[PDB]
């Protein structure tokens, strides 16, 4: 009920569809997501693009709010684990916007085609929240470690033309352009892919948190400090965290 | 018979000396490649440049010989144990073994028309992990999946752009430069080279990476794609 | 008395300036226990931000242990600063208004951001001097600048320009003091928690390795070796170096 799946040549295209809400994602969003990764190429196909309607590629959890809901990370890792296993490159056609769970989507795509008014964000220290892992290894190997840091300790956005110089992007271009990429892809072989693809993912992106890891991320996530985040973006003013 | 070896002062020149076959390697080219390795400095030589006659760097292998994996990798070996900076005189194109020998290269300098390219995912094999690795520290991660997955080559701009060519130039700038270092302090260089290297990128494969590996080597894929471009028509792959 | 370094405060960002000019910054393990000290006690304190730069040309031009009195123990008191720093839960905003070089390179990496002057470079000179690094500043460094410019700077001493320190992502941004003051000004009004953890988990990447065993020998011999003696020789004496590779 929430997404677009079409298919023309062997590219399946999955969209995201809930403009209205800049294609946030809530539960219902991930279980839909999640179906039809594993589902891609039942079936006749060969690679997928995954696209998002309307500005916004996806604007993150939806505030609300799975976001906060705590059963809600578990529905993400699994779609995450599912774009990881399957053995389709996924080509993320970035046309707006990723932030948050958004800017997470848009790294578990093997590879990126992103629109000239696209940009990327991890608004975690605006937020108080805290990341796992992965979204922190990924992130360096893509922008770099010092935009990671930048990004990462300041909310810093990272734009298309940037996300083009570090690799974030590997093309700046529209829907049509990643999926004549993915029909070229969805020409090649297989297994070469499929072996490179899993290669690439086992660079050690996969990382479980560290104690010192988990303990800091706990410590964020049942922090007063977040509750004061919300307030005063819907105020519309300024938040003063405390560090608790 | 097939390398060529100079010397200028303290710089020793090794070129490969195969331009029919665009410096594709084999079963000789390689084994005589090891030796000028470990033979240099034996010998004044502080510095190698590392090159290509003719208009490609090496433009993969050519075996037209069943030891020629093993010394291939007793190669790489040398390079990586060598106590000296290689640097690269990438003169032209550099694709398959050759991009592999490219990387091995401590430095280097990139001629303004050489590409470098991995067309595994256009034949259907796959490569080794170091390969992948440090291919990724090379061009950064991004663009690393995209000449992975999709065969794309990386020209010389980017190459430099992204690290994996240090400046764009001529043998003559490559050995230039090399001079220059081979007036450095041997022992520094060598701590930093043995690091460097000691990165993480010299790694083991997984069993899912040997699983996936031995599949596309073994697959019927590999043949449609040799006879596929035989017979000037596109490959239809089975994915088997 | 009198101190080798200078701080003031303003609103909730804490400014910390190396004032060894005369030496270009360069270290000692007066300087070095100064800024531990600094470091451990920032935010004690309201601060939460803390903006490190230089005195002068130079962010910090190396080391220079000349007149110092105990610069016996200045390698353990160098081994605690970097300990304070990755510990310190305050996010460090390295104002690179000059030079950094040697330890005044390793010194920037360990900052969490870097706003560097345009005139500023980077550089591990090693090779010109014979001498090793530890593998935390390689592979901090391989991670500031890529592993292709980390081989040049490492194997031939190459400087990283401001230019090129913004495009690897060495250089956050290219500005002045003030523009770093600003940033960290913001960065200071962002959750305490969240910077923590990601700093935490950020210089957990690996980058601090200990030494393998074929590492520790080849940077026990360089140190060890003629050559950096003759180097020191060659410079003192204002002429090229003949190393002999022992
Ligand atoms: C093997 C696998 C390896 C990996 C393992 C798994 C890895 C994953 C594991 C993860 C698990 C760990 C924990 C998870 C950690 C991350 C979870 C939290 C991170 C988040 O995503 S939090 C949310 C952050 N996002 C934001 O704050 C978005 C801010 N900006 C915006 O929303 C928008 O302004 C833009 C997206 C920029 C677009 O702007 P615009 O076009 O001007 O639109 P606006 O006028 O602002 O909004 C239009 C309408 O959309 C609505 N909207 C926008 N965003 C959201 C949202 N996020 N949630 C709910 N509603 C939303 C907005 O309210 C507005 O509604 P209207 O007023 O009715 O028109």
């Amino acid at each position: 009920h929430m997404i677009g799946i079409t298919q023309a040549e062997a590219v399946l295209t999955i969209e995201l569809q809930r403009p209205e809400r800049r294609n946030a994602l809530n539960s219902q969003l991930v279980e839909e997501l999640t179906q039809a990764i594993r589902k891609a190429g039942d079936g006749s196909a060969r690679a997928i693009v995954l696209t998002g309607q309307g500005t916004a590629f996806c604007a993150g959890a939806d505030l609300s709010g799975d976001a906060f809901a705590a059963d809600y990370p578990d529905r993400l890792i699994e779609l995450h684990k599912a774009m990881d296993a399957s053995p389709m490159p996924v080509v993320g056609a970035i046309n707006g916007p990723a932030i948050g769970a958004g800017l997470q989507l848009a790294m578990q795509c093997d590879l990126r085609v992103v629109a000239p008014d696209a940009f990327f964000q991890f608004p975690t220290s605006k937020y108080g929240l805290a990341l796992d892992n992965w979204s922190i290894r990924r992130l360096s190997s893509l922008v770099g470690h010092g935009r990671a840091r930048a990004m990462l300790l300041s909310a810093e956005k990272l734009t298309a033309e940037i996300a083009l110089h570090t690799g974030m992007a590997n093309r700046i271009g529209t829907l049509a352009d990643a999926q004549a990429w993915a029909a070229e892809i969805a020409r090649l072989a297989p297994l070469a892919i499929q072996h490179a693809k899993r290669v690439l993912n086992d660079d050690g992106a996969i990382e479980e948190a560290w104690p010192a890891h988990k303990e800091l991320f706990d410590k964020a996530w049942g922090s007063q400090d977040v509750i004061e985040a919300q307030v005063a973006r819907m105020e519309k003013r300024p938040p003063k965290f405390q560090g608790a």
